[PDB]
């Protein structure tokens, strides 16, 4: 009795919080507890959920006495799987343990022991235990046990063996609706408030429920709106030191969230107002190229939070084309840092093979746990409220678009693991360099002719015809500009110049040197991205040489100029 | 038994506390908390989570925190003495049942036990009836006591994924090196027992020295601890290395050999005189490796940047993908750049992790965690040697899984092993030889005049190699076929080796000019590198040498003369004993 904690001679000295909710999956326990055989029930329940407390409820209900006579007088203990294990450092010894208590038990009828995390202790387990006692007392049938298992680990381990799942009946606890945890708030809002004298406002609760899953999943929202909540009262508590705020507003709630996120708190506040309305603003600062694209892509951003009255669809379908790497990739990143999401990155050319397809929807080799499941099915389960970035679209396989067609038409996707994915805040984005590629090749003929071609009819050719009319509207890249290319070579040797900031060296460059590696480096087959790769070996080799050894080892003060006649860069340094 | 740590800080025993700040604040709002009112602080050793627990209760004192922080005193267990004094039987339920009363019925009780993981279970042998965990348990349950822990990352997760239950009530906070700035301010409190144990005096730059000069050598320790640690054993080097000037004053000469001693890296190291070792690094390489003046450049100009520091600092020095043909000295050029360097080369063959089940092997331990030390085998090389070349062959042999985790490394330069230390890129230069090149174009244009096919240059490489992670690589060092005048600077080094050898046996071999030409040309071969210029001096010059050697005039060892005929376009040797 000792390791064990008596639930029942608890309730009578209170510390149990009234359960609220949950009467149906209450009553189904006290249903099997009353069986002949096979009494013993299991609560197949994620973590967070509420499945050790809806234990607790049960014993509040027999000192209540709102249950049969048969079960008024009967009495619920909590095995301590620490106490057991506590010091014994042999196993075989936490058996001995086990038994004692069994016998202890026994004797007295009406005794039911609920082991939390029951999974621990039978099965071997991936990350020890026998389990040789669990199977006797469910066989004997003389004292109930209240097992808590998660879904995880449950199918490894009871489903495996008959003799578990024969004797253990199983409930099924879902996580409550947000209606119904807004509801259990307000039941144990007096417990806290009660703690530290503070009053919270019914907005700042149902806030702290919708937010916590939108921005934290982690875990389950019963357990993180208790935690949320308890953690802004303590703050509130001793926050401002003269000032004593009795009072609670949404302003508290939101730092509080942000601090375990660990995103700003403008993007975790509640101001998707505020954001959609600089969302151009914020993102055109950063980057100024492409503005008719922006222009156009920013508006469809917020007509697309509306949803005109739509909302199963997923919100986000644009797709973009054009040549590679003159801004496809950059907006989509930059979208996702000001929105403070995290980015996640897929390219299509790696899975245009059949083997692959079956990648991102499962694993073609046997695993334990379908843990990797999907390379993409599992990550959207991860991060539902994030961007998804597609590299190479067209080069993919024919099999592959038609499960495209399915994720912004029927708005959910099953695949062998059965996790459903909700795509409505979902955002998706590819990009399409076969566009440019059509104008690059030359025609069989005497006199070339022009290549140019519409960009609609380019994509009907590698694109079906069911998509075009599903998509919101099409954003495609012609070809940058002088005036904006010799801006960007402005904005990347600033890197350089912060990088040699911190060195002690300072650095000039002229003007001509400037437009001279414009030109070069900017590419209208690659876009931009030899540019990095002609800027960098470039400026890079010979500062870098010089600054080890050379008079650039301290103080800098370097000066870059190309001779007419050589239009070659020249390199000066002062010591 | 206990000892109230608010009372020490009066008596000014232990040093006022300094930073962590938002440590601190995150512990009071944790602590405040109905539930989960238990703080977890989980470190490693050095950082500095021991003095936490004590540098809170000297702020109560002096009133920084919050009132309703204030007047609350803070208590310290002791593991050794609750266990030791209870010699008796029975006496430590009543003793620690005592001592929980005076924090009972005190709504501003506090209580610190240092190594949480110490008091799982304790002061019982034979039966579990009374536990140290449990025993406050169902107090703390109620919410009359609170505690605060304290233990390192890797135990953290044997109690968390144990004991679920504890894990809520518990609430973990990630604790993080000082700064560099705090560090030393740390030192100055210090620094009065150490300088005052051993009779010296530390100056300004010693102090300040140390800390940087620490952390870029030494490298299984932690920063707050290596400082100490140094700082210890620069004081004791003044009372005994110097016997006749007997020095009381630790400059930052002093203070910087100790770190080479301490890291076992050449004397003077620290000193940074690196220009000279990367002026002659190219030179080095072109003077053993004929053929390949292409892939120093790029190679050595890469690590010019990364020594230099112009780059990322959290992204290793260097990554690169080794490509080309067979017998070009792709692995050969690799471990020579280690030898010029003068650093160990840590060398890993990804034939035998081929598959998914060896892939653990080289992150982590097999599902025997605790069975098997080793773990990850990458990680403690990377931690013995944290300055390392380090070679993969084979790389396109892996399953793709392993290419996963070397974007991490080329994004932030850090892994964490399951079961063991942390290790970093920062200092190790990434390089791994591919075959995805020794494809050769054996058929020949249809035609009565032959022409150039040559395949597309790294067209084929990006179907086999992931995509993303060929765009984090900086470089891709392809390797040019040999050209036939890089053949006779080849032959040249094989005769010395060839000559080292018949030393060993008394033996001197004098060769022609002619005769290296006749080798290098009917040796050539560009599908097969430099390797046949081995074959045929094995086939044409060790074959008949061995005979005598053995069996002729040359078991005593003497002078040999090659030379070929023009007449007959063979070789003639000559023997003269
Ligand atoms: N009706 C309710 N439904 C769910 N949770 C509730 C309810 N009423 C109160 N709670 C509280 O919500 C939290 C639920 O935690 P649980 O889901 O039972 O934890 P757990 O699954 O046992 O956790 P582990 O040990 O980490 S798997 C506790 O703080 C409960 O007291
Ligand atoms: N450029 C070179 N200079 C000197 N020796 C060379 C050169 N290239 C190859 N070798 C010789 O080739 C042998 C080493 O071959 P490796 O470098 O292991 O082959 P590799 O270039 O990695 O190609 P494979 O496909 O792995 S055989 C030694 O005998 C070297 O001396
Ligand atoms: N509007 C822009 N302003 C500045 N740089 C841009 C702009 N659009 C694209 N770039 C540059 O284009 C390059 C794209 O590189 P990368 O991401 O490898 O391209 P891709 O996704 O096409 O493979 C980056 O250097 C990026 O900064
Ligand atoms: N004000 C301070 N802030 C942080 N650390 C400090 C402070 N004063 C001393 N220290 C250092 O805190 C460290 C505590 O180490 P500790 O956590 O006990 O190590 P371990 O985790 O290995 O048991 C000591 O090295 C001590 O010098
Ligand atoms: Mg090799």
């Amino acid at each position: 009795e000792n390791f064990t904690t008596n639930l029942n001679q608890l309730a009578r000295v209170g510390g149990i919080d009234p359960l609220i909710g949950r009467e149906k999956e209450l009553e189904r326990a006290i249903q099997v507890l009353c069986r002949r055989r096979k009494n013993n029930p299991l609560l197949v329940g994620e973590s967070g959920v509420g499945k050790t407390a809806i234990a607790e409820g049960l014993a509040w209900r027999i000192v209540q006495g709102d249950v049969p006579e048969v079960m008024a007088d009967c009495t619920i203990y909590s095995l301590d799987i620490g106490s057991l294990l506590a010091g014994t450092k042999y196993r075989g010894d936490f058996e001995k343990r086990f038994k004692a208590l069994l016998k202890q038990l026994e004797q007295d009828t009406n005794s039911i022991l609920f082991i939390d995390e029951i999974h621990t202790i039978i099965g071997a387990g991936a990350a020890v235990d026998a389990a040789n006692l669990i199977k006797p007392l469910l066989s004997s049938g003389k004292i109930r046990v209240i097992g808590s298992t998660t879904y995880q680990e449950f199918s490894n381990i009871f489903e495996k063996d008959r003799a578990l799942a024969r004797r253990f009946q199983k409930i099924d606890i879902t996580e409550p609706s947000i209606e119904e945890t807004v509801q259990i708030i307000n039941g144990l809002k007096p417990k806290y408030e009660a703690h530290h004298d503070v009053r919270y406002t019914a907005k700042a609760v149902r806030a702290a429920v919708e937010l916590a899953v939108k921005y934290i999943n982690d875990r389950h929202l019963p357990d993180k709106a208790i935690d949320v909540i308890d953690e802004a009262g303590a703050r509130a508590r001793l926050m401002p030191v003269s000032k004593r705020k009795k009072t609670v507003n949404v302003a508290d709630i939101e730092s509080v969230v942000a601090r375990i996120a660990r995103i700003p708190e403008k993007s975790v506040s509640q101001s998707d107002r505020d954001t959609l309305k600089n969302l151009g603003d914020r993102l055109k600062m950063l980057v100024f190229g492409q503005d008719k694209a922006i222009e156009a892509l920013t508006e469809a951003i917020k007509m697309a939070r509306a949803g005109l009255g739509h909302e199963h669809k997923p919100v986000g379908s644009f797709l973009f084309a054009g040549p590679t790497g003159v801004g496809k990739t950059e907006v989509t990143v930059q979208l996702s840092k000001a929105l403070g999401i995290e980015l996640l990155r897929f390219d299509m050319s790696e899975y245009m093979e059949r083997h692959t397809v079956s990648r991102l929807i499962g694993a073609p080799p046997g695993y334990v746990g379908f843990d990797q499941g999907g390379l993409l099915t599992d990550a959207v389960i991860k991060h539902p409220h994030a961007v998804l970035l597609l590299d190479e679209i067209e080069k993919a396989h024919p099999d592959v678009f038609n499960i495209l067609l399915q994720v912004m038409d029927n708005g959910t996707l099953t695949d062998n693991n059965g996790r459903k994915a909700d795509f409505r805040n979902v955002v998706l984005v590819m990009t399409t360099n076969a566009g440019v590629r059509e104008t690059e090749r030359k025609s069989i003929g005497l006199i070339h002719q022009d290549n140019s071609t519409d960009a609609m009819e380019e994509i009907k050719k590698i694109f079906t015809p069911e998509f075009r009319n599903r998509l919101d509207n099409i954003i495609w890249f012609d070809h940058l500009s002088t005036d904006v290319i010799h801006q960007v070579v402005d904005k990347f040797i600033v890197e350089l110049q912060v990088q040699l900031d911190q060195k002690g060296v300072s650095l000039e460059v002229s003007q001509e040197a400037r437009n001279w590696l414009a030109e070069k480096g900017y590419d209208r087959a690659m876009g931009a991205r030899p540019m990095a790769r002609v800027i960098q070996d470039n400026l890079k080799k010979p500062l870098a040489n010089e600054l080890l050894f050379g008079s650039l080892v301290d103080g800098g003060q370097v000066t870059v100029a190309l001779d007419k006649e050589k239009n070659e860069l020249t390199y000066g340094f002062q010591s």
